[PDB]
């Protein structure tokens, strides 16, 4: 069955990622979105910053006990919030019917992860999108991903 995922990369400096995320969310205005980070520390910081600005969100990472990760994912499945901030642990066993937008706030440093993160996007007729933030120091990691998925990802601005 045909998967429908538009992929895009945005080159951005680390210190300007949060400002970029706010613009992307404003422009994409997704009904459901998962924002992946590399470490639980990044997840915690990003959730605090989103919280302080009034964004309805929640988080999932390896420092949380199993029942909390489960309950947080159920609230997401019920649509109680639009943005889930998470590490790759949220992608394992992920079974939520659909996630419209995947944002790799931190580009995956292991190529298989890029595909794993888009696991519930663009399926069964849903139109999906994956936007990755890439710094000047991650060009080789991006090239690894592109050779792995078999195609180059379009770089876009703003």
């Amino acid at each position: 069955t045909t998967r429908n995922i538009e992929h895009a990369v945005i080159q951005v400096r680390e210190e300007n990622k949060f400002s970029l995320l706010k613009d992307v969310l404003m422009t994409e205005n997704p009904d459901s979105c998962i924002i992946f980070c590399r470490t639980k520390e990044h997840v915690n910081q990003l959730t605090d910053e989103l919280d302080d600005l009034g964004y309805p969100c929640d988080k999932i990472h390896g420092g949380m006990i199993q029942e909390d990760r489960f309950d947080v994912m159920n609230e997401f499945k019920r649509g109680e919030y639009r943005y889930l901030v998470a590490t790759d642990v949220a992608a394992r066993g992920i079974d939520i019917e659909n996630i419209s937008l995947v944002i790799n706030y931190d580009l995956p440093l292991e190529k298989e992860s890029y595909v794993h993160r888009t696991g519930r996007t663009g399926r069964a007729g849903n139109k999906g999108k994956a936007i990755s933030f890439v710094t000047a120091f991650e060009k080789r990691f991006l090239a690894d991903i592109e050779e792995y998925i078999g195609f180059e990802i379009q770089k876009i601005e703003a």
